[PDB]
């Protein structure tokens, strides 16, 4: 029980040490999506032409 | 008697140093089974991928 509950926190750890790559990898994905969402509502304005769009 | 019962009390002894080897032996069984079922708790998992499982 002891050597296995100290494999149990390592693989709980490790646990936690893959999740924050996934969840901190995610937090680029949120911070380009909240620059796209920006990007998208300044060619939602019709002052723009289309070389301005692309 | 006498002769007799010395020669019982050299064999019970002789039978508890032969008892002795295999309990002795059975020490590292469990050491190396203690060993088996961290190492066994450490792949179960699936944090590990392929190569770190062989």
């Amino acid at each position: 029980q002891v050597r296995g509950l100290n494999k149990a926190s390592d693989n709980a750890q490790d646990g936690v040490s893959l999740i924050q790559v996934a969840e901190g990898a995610l937090s680029e994905t949120h911070s380009i999506l909240q620059r796209m969402n920006e990007l998208a509502t300044q060619a939602a304005n019709d002052t723009n032409t289309t070389s301005d769009r692309t």
